[PDB]
């Protein structure tokens, strides 16, 4: 008889994990508490890294995220580039190389909605928002109980719901701050403009390219989109304040609001802000950071994703962090599926306790690590010294951080990490 | 601008490299000649490497494998065994750890079947024997002619028709000794016998043990299979004839005519021989060790496993090598596909020679090499040197070169030899 697992939450990385456990024989259902709606309509970028993580997970779903781009005479490498966004100078500060599709591109929504096709039908079920969960014996399945009433049961949990997770809620306590995402105490305005207004704003070298540029208590990110007719605006400024607790997290605004916050930056830039549309989008950033999970896993319940570690994005690496999540979730347990495949129902359980204990050991330190990363990068990209010229050298000496931190992120040594889960998951077996 | 390939030979390599290139959106098409399955009931096993290749062409080619093969305690390791067939002491030689799951046994013909149904449906089409290749311009496509009369066209070919390969002979010409296998001077005699017999012969340990018993001028390998119930036995005799081809490689045989090879060997060696059944078969050895390929690309013309490098089975690993040139031929297509999307015709057929060249340069030294070491390890079981009581103690040492050999086929670092590929299908694109 087989292994069951249900995946709390149906978005990218719950999918992708579900792509995986399927292409290897595991029972699975991915329950997912929205009607059946993709996400936004924005673009995420993915590492080289990452990538070959997915196919490690399934090839199929490289195709998907292929098929979910554009088409873009010698081939292209990326780079990411920082420009000095205060002075009129705007001199370009920092470059780093990422290789031939050291990122490839898609579409959120088009991303998600091949993948769905990729599994076989009958996996995700939606309108399925879980709201409790009951942990019997080891031995015994769990049961997820959903809000319209119904139930389901299997072998073990798997929380890929996000940044506002309820199975971390049910690990550790509703009224426990760990429960719970915090402010950064940072928000983005984000919205378009044209290319021949971009162009016209920053010149065609900085329109066509993605470019951050620096400053005191605020910066900006811009990248071209649907085939370079387009760019994307990401501006993101400080907020002493505290964010309403059940105030949304997106919220309508004006090009106006945004572009009081870089009154005193460099005519391009502020040119950039006042070619916007009238009304454009708020978002505040929560993440993990002031309260990490104290462990990612207990007993037959694991948190991947968002649901576990979800960062401030300053790295665009969040789900890449995730992608990791699901390829070791998923040979993990593949793990268990093979070695304890003719044995008793004792067996099997406590395979699947010792396999998510493994995971936690491997995985923690460097999601957390990268939690903490993102908001430290936030903070070089923002120094208030960025707006005195005599201050340059100390401003200017923080890229070699970022680039030490990038290289962590992209050199990521995934097949040391899979022997290392393996490793202590027969450990953990007593073996 | 979708990219085809032509697959010609729909064994086990053929379709392992079509279930790769299919779950990467590459439009494959499988040519066999057969009208069903082969080799009904052979057993084979992989190394754990070849099995991390297998799942990084797709985790559903070892799902497939897994169901197609076989109580508390722990996990058992993987040994393979030699002991001293000649002399009556009989006294285990040397052993070899594999550690866990270092092989996985399946039954071919069950394991082919279930790899078939991985596929989609209609990729594979039988009775269709190549019969020969029109090569036009590089920008055309090749244009594949089948004995029963119909034509097929595709972008690019892949050989993989086995040890008497159509591809290979239209690549040499079908006159040249390289366009075909030629005699190693070595036959073996196959059969069965059970358990119970095996026991009161060998004693409980060997016959439920792989074993190979190394002598003079032959050696002989026996196996525990179907549940245990019976043992599997290959003697590999010495022929100093020629095998006068026209002569089928197979043929029926007597047990006594297997048991007058091993008249001097000890007793329980010869007692195995003799539990046999009366009619047993007869089957040479061919390779590609005379005369190997100058080349195993060309144009837009690849040659993969057998059809590349066809050896003798005495590393018992011929197909993993095979696994390997169809992980390269996937990983390398694949990234034709994505460099060349919207690119012209004329690039997308540079991209694929390219490929193909890339493809060569990475794999003719290390399969030319095993071809070699299997050959080399057989001269080693079956010194002369073994029955003589004086040179016995030089006769020992081989197992060093056995340990060293094989570890260079077990511990093959496939990526490595992936990233290899891509640099240098970039250099040979001209970056
Ligand atoms: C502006 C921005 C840009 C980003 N850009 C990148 C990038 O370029 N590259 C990158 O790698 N990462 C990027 N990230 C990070 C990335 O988006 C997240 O890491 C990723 O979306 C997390 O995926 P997830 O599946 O864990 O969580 P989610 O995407 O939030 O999915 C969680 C799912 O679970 C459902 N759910 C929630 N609660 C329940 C419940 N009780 N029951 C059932 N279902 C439930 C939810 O409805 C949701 O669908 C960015 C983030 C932001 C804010
Ligand atoms: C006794 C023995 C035991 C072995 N045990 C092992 C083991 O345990 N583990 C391991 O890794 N390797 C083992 N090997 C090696 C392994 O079997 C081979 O290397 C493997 O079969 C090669 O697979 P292939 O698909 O390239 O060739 P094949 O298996 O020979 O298949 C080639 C296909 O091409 C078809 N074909 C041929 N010509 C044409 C044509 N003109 N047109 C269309 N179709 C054509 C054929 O019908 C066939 O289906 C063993 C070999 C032998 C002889
Ligand atoms: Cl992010
Ligand atoms: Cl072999």
């Amino acid at each position: 008889q087989p292994l069951s697992v249900g995946i709390v939450g149906g978005g990218i990385i719950g999918v992708i994990l579900a792509a995986g456990l399927v292409r290897r024989g595991i029972d699975v259902k991915v329950f997912e508490q929205a009607r059946g709606f993709r996400e936004i309509g924005a673009g995420m970028a993915f590492t080289a890294n990452a990538v070959r993580c997915m196919e490690m997970l399934d090839p199929a779903i490289v195709w998907a995220l292929r098929s979910s781009g554009a088409v873009p005479q010698a081939e292209a490498r990326d780079y990411l580039r920082w420009v000095d966004g205060y002075h009129e100078s705007s001199k370009r500060l920092y470059q780093l190389d990422a290789g031939i599709r050291g990122f490839e591109a898609c579409r959120r929504d088009q991303f998600l909605e091949a993948l769905v096709k990729v599994l076989p039908e009958g996996i995700v079920e939606c309108q399925k928002r879980l709201q409790k969960i009951h942990e019997k014996n080891e031995t015994e399945k769990v049961t997820l109980e959903f809000a319209d009433g119904t139930f389901a049961h299997v072998d073990c949990v798997i929380g890929a719901d996000g940044i506002r997770s309820r199975v971390r809620q049910h690990l550790f306590g509703e009224d426990s701050p760990y429960s719970h995402p915090h402010y950064s105490h940072k928000f983005a305005f984000r919205g378009l403009i044209t290319m021949e207004n971009a162009i016209s704003a920053l010149g065609e070298d900085k329109a066509r390219t993605l470019n951050m540029h620096v400053g005191p208590n605020a910066h900006l990110i811009h990248f071209p989109v649907a085939n370079e007719t387009m760019v994307n605006i990401a501006a993101f400024v400080s907020d002493p304040e505290e964010w309403p607790d059940k105030l949304s997290l997106v919220g309508p605004a004006t090009r106006e609001e945004a572009m009081g916050y870089f009154a005193n930056w460099n005519p391009g830039l502020r040119a950039v802000l006042g070619f916007m549309p009238e009304n454009i989008d708020r978002w505040a950033m929560f993440d993990t950071y002031d309260y990490p999970a104290p462990f990612f896993s207990r007993g037959k319940i694991c948190l991947v994703g968002d649901a576990a570690h979800a960062a401030v994005p300053h790295h665009g690496a969040g789900a890449c962090i995730g992608i990791e999540d699901a390829l070791c979730a998923t040979v993990l347990l593949a793990e268990v599926f093979v070695s304890t495949r003719g044995k008793s129902s004792i067996v099997r359980n406590r395979a699947i306790a010792a396999a998510f204990g493994s995971f936690n050991a491997v995985r923690r330190v460097r999601a957390q690590w990268f939690v903490d990363s993102s908001r430290r990068v936030c903070d070089l990209y923002q120094q208030p010294e960025w707006a005195d010229p005599q201050k340059r050298i100390k401003a200017e000496n923080c890229f070699e951080e970022i680039k030490d931190r990038s290289h962590k992120i992209w050199h990521f040594d995934y097949n040391s990490m899979l022997q290392e889960a393996i490793e202590k998951y027969r450990h953990n077996m007593g073996s």
